[PDB]
Parts: C-alpha cells; sequence; structure tokens
C-alpha cells in the first residue's frame, strides 16, 4: 500500500501495536559474541543492546578492538551510518577514535546528558574554548572552536587533533536538544528541519566517512533518523516514489544493528516525518 494512507489506516484501527510486532517478529537474528565477552562488559552501557559480529565496527588496535557501534550500509539509496550507544565513562576515548579512524565530518546526538533525572551518556565534548579535553588512552585532543544555539538544537564546531601525527580535522556535533522525556515529538516539524540541517552541512554526503548517530542506546531516536533519512532519498531516486515501504527499509536496516525503532510510538512518529517531509521535498 502507499504510506499516508495505509497511515490513516493503521490509526482509524488503532493497530500500531500489531504492525511493529510483526516487524519484531521478521527481524534478523544474528550473532553478537564479541560484545558479550567478559573483558568488554564495561563497553556496553545496556546488556540486551549490542552490535552483530558481521557489522561491528572495529578500532584499530591490537589489544582490544571492540566498542559498541554498527555499519548500516543501505545500497539502493548509497548512505552509510554509524550507529552507536552514548559514550561510557571508560570508551569516551574509544568514541573519538572511531570518528578519526573512520573519516567521519559529523557527530548527531539525539539525547540530553541528563533525562528523566539519569545520566544518559558522559559529557564527552568541552563545554568552553578555553577548557580543552586530552583522552591519553587513545591520544588525540578534542577542543571546541563554537557553538550556535538555536530553539530546537545546537550546531558546534569541534576541532579533532590526533596527537601522534599531528594532523588535525574538522567536525561538526548536531545536538537535538528537545526530544521529550517520554513519548515522541507531536509534530515532526523540527525533527525534520534538523534532518536537513545536517544534510546542508556535507556530514552525510559520499565524500566522507559515515556519520555517526546516537541516543542513549543508539537504536531508538538514532532509527528514527537513519529510517527517515533513507527512506526521502529513495522518494527522490525512484520513478515511482510510492513504492517505497517504510516497513521493508526498516526491516533492512535491522540486519546490520538489533532493535532499531523501540516503540509503536517511534513507528508512527517515523511515518509522519516521511508523510510530511516529502510534501516539503517538492517538489513542494
Ligand atoms: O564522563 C567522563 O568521564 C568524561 C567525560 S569527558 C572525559 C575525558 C576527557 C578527556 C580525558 S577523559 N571523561
Ligand atoms: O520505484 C521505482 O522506480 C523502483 C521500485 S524498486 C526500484 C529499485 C530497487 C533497486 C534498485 S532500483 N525502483
Ligand atoms: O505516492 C505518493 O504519494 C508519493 C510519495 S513521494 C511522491 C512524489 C511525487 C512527485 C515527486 S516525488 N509521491
Amino acid at each position: 500500500m502507499e504510506m499516508e494512507k495505509e497511515f490513516e489506516q493503521i490509526d482509524k484501527s488503532g493497530s500500531w501495536a500489531a504492525i511493529y510486532q510483526d516487524i519484531r517478529h521478521e527481524a534478523s537474528d544474528f550473532p553478537s559474541r564479541v560484545a558479550k565477552l567478559p573483558k568488554n562488559k564495561n563497553r556496553n552501557r545496556y546488556r540486551d543492546v549490542s552490535p552483530f559480529d558481521h557489522s561491528r565496527i572495529k578500532l584499530h588496535q591490537e589489544d582490544n578492538d571492540y566498542i559498541n557501534a554498527s555499519l548500516i550500509k543501505m545500497e539502493e539509496a548509497q548512505r552509510s551510518y554509524i550507529l552507536t550507544q552514548g559514550p561510557l565513562p571508560n570508551t569516551v576515548g574509544h568514541f573519538w577514535e572511531m570518528v578519526w579512524e573512520q573519516k567521519s565530518r559529523g557527530v548527531v546526538m539525539l539525547n540530553r546528558v541528563m533525562e528523566k533525572g539519569s545520566l544518559k551518556c558522559a559529557q564527552y565534548w568541552p563545554q568552553k574554548e578555553e577548557k580543552e579535553m586530552i583522552f591519553e588512552d587513545t591520544n588525540l585532543k578534542l577542543t571546541l572552536i563554537s557553538e550556535d544555539i538555536k530553539s530546537y538544537y545546537t550546531v558546534r564546531q569541534l576541532e579533532l587533533e590526533n596527537l601522534t601525527t599531528q594532523e588535525t580535522r574538522e567536525i561538526l556535533h548536531f545536538h537535538y536538544t528537545t526530544w521529550p522525556d517520554f513519548g515522541v515529538p507531536e509534530s515532526p516539524a523540527s525533527f525534520l528541519n534538523f534532518l536537513f540541517k545536517v544534510r546542508e552541512s556535507g556530514s552525510l554526503s559520499p565524500e566522507h566517512g559515515p556519520v555517526v548517530v546516537h541516543c542513549s542506546a543508539g537504536i531508538g531516536r538514532s532509527g528514527t533518523f537513519c529510517l527517515a533519512d533513507t527512506c526521502l532519498l529513495l522518494m527522490d531516486k525512484r520513478k515511482d516514489p510510492s513504492s517505497v515501504d517504510i516497513k521493508k527499509v526498516l526491516l533492512e536496516m535491522r540486519k546490520f544493528r538489533m532493535g532499531l525503532i523501540q516503540t509503536a510510538d517511534q513507528l508512527r512518529f517515523s511515518y509522519l516525518a516521511v508523510i510530511e517531509g516529502a510534501k516539503f521535498i517538492m517538489g513542494d
């Protein structure tokens, strides 16, 4: 079926939970043996969220190459994404090592450091220009260059220096700051505006490594971001945009990381975002 009318049909029939459970039943199951080794317990935020072995990002290190991060490679759309958990106190250096080694231009953060009164990720970037961060375990230096605070999101320019080689690179940090503590946003307008700002920066383009996107576990909000982006790109590429099947795209992405889209409300929100976004693209 088309998307917008499939949407009204699920709303009128109140069957979002059944649609979402079908996706969960059909989703791929691949091994995640490296994630479960005892030496990696303090590298995982949640015991039930792990990268598959076949798609995990490897650190270029001979001691321990493990990070909780997955490469989502979308062949028809010609887009790749790295989805990862929010960094932990003992993985902030690994996080920036990955950014460097994978040649990423942008980092997309969809959570706040504290939500619901608890810590959801480490404070892994500097908050003042004159107070830079040094990660001694991976030999990197990170400096805040500038910060632009808007009503729904903040963009930061960061400098990452490989202290071994003295090479430097500019990284863009896109921080969506207004996702509610519970549920999903009422309108997708600010989330789509944010997605378009990431796109306009070059951070999603083939001349760079894959964008790094995270929330707390790296599957829920993060899954919503890449699902909406890929569906909208396919609608622009194909002769028949109404052939884009969001459920089929989601199952393809779940071949590369488990659990993408965590609730039926997140599924409904993803449909809403793609539907509204397709009107603004045109040719709109
Ligand atoms: O939460 C933490 O532990 C944390 C946040 S930034 C950081 C480091 C910066 C530079 C070296 S360690 N640690
Ligand atoms: O909508 C089209 O034009 C369409 C439907 S499927 C499709 C392709 C799949 C893989 C490569 S092109 N294009
Ligand atoms: O099937 C639809 O309603 C749909 C989704 S995107 C699309 C486009 C039309 C013209 C350009 S893109 N139509």
